[PDB]
């Protein structure tokens, strides 16, 4: 009957989501979104359990959040990808349906003017004013082993504070002074509008996060499903993920109305 999609709690999750819930409407299938169903893996369980039977995942997550696997010397795009996409499979019989095009990076964010002020690009740089900063994490960076745990173990040093909420409130955070470093999503060009500086990830700490459309092993054996969902390979790069995150975030236009007119735009729909 319906195929749900799973989403975690922010812009092009949403739109992601909604956008892959209008392709399959378009081909026959009913489709639902549970919008902010909860983390990666509140979503990855789900996913397992057939209480969703698809959502969309980033490559590094996969690699460190949901298989767990021992970060590399050096992050490898194509690595990554070929370890999530067969270590899924093998483990919990999930497949990659399709590369989106886009990479959604987790990048160290300060504001502009202070790290003008004070001469700091890189985050081997912060490890002097650390103690100093409050870091407004979104719900998962904080404990996650490719975040905090990561910037220890790789840089050495830890942050005076941490708060944690939801990701689209760390823009306004860090803008408003009430944090001084966040873990900011590379697709969200509030990073821009704020007079955000992404610092430099000088010794690799962070992995390349490409987003991918993941579905578990039963749905993943209707050939038609699949199809439809490879509509979507390759089809939004990042600057296309930016311009459709800022229309939800800034311009606060529905998610659904967003993808609708990708859609739409694309030639995919009506």
């Amino acid at each position: 009957e319906r195929v749900v999609i799973g989403s975690k709690p922010f812009n092009e999750q949403y739109i992601l989501a909604n956008m892959i819930a209008i392709l399959l409407e378009e081909n026959g299938y009913k489709a639902e979104v549970k919008e902010g169903l909860g983390g990666t893996l509140v979503n990855y369980e789900a996913l397992k359990r057939n209480d969703i039977q698809l959502y969309v995942e980033y490559t590094g997550t996969a690699y460190n959040v949901i298989l767990r696997k021992q970060p590399p010397e050096l992050w490898d795009q194509q690595y990554i990808f070929d370890e999530v996409k067969k270590g899924l499979l093998e483990a919990d019989g999930v497949v990659v349906a399709a590369k989106l095009g886009f990479r959604d990076d987790y990048a160290l964010a300060v504001r502009a003017d202070w790290a003008e002020e004070n001469g700091v690009e890189k985050i081997s740089d912060l490890a002097e004013f650390a103690d100093q900063l409050v870091f407004g994490s979104d719900p998962e960076f904080a404990s996650r082993p490719d975040g905090l745990p990561q910037i220890k173990k790789v840089y050495g040093f830890e942050f005076k504070e941490v708060k944690q909420m939801e990701p689209t409130l760390m823009y306004e955070a860090i803008k408003n002074k009430q944090v001084d470093v966040i873990p900011a999503y590379t697709t969200d060009s509030r990073v821009d509008l704020f007079n955000l500086k992404i610092l430099e990830d000088d010794k690799g700490a962070l992995p390349p996060y490409d987003a991918i459309i993941i579905v578990n092993g039963n749905t993943a054996k209707d050939e038609k499903l699949i199809s439809v969902l490879k509509l979507l390979e390759d089809r939004i790069d990042t600057d296309t993920m930016r311009a459709l995150n800022y229309q939800y975030d800034v311009e606060k236009k529905d998610a659904r109305e967003i993808a609708m007119s990708f859609l739409k735009e694309q030639g995919l729909v009506k």
